């Protein structure tokens, strides 16, 4: 069984972390990947930057072209428009709190 998520966070340098299946890894401010094999769910929070989605959409297609062999498929959502099949993994959505900076820049990155 498949289950992973990702955290995506950053502005000029942003990554891709894998953080525990949970809505306490979430917030408002960032972009999340919930990987379900052969469906992967493309999550940004109101707060996200553009960096930080376009960098959720090469996550989530780069799992499916290169680690899915194109077999899987990518839903995008954001806050309150779930789909059933995040909220039947996750449970319930919690009130989420906000990100944190992004920028870093004197921080090994
Ligand atoms: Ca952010």
């Amino acid at each position: 069984v498949v289950q992973r998520l990702f955290q995506v966070k950053g502005r000029r340098v942003v990554r891709a972390t894998e953080v525990p299946v949970s809505w306490e890894s979430f917030n408002n401010g960032d972009c999340f990947i919930l990987d379900l094999g052969n469906n992967i769910h493309q999550w940004c929070g109101s707060n996200s930057n553009r960096y930080e989605r376009l960098k959720a959409t090469q996550v989530s297609k780069g799992i499916r072209d290169n680690e899915r062999s194109g077999r899987a498929r990518v839903h995008v959502s954001e806050e309150g428009t779930e789909p059933e099949a995040m909220l039947q993994v996750l449970g319930p959505k919690p009130a989420l709190p906000a990100g944190t900076e992004d920028t870093a820049k004197e921080d090994a990155a």
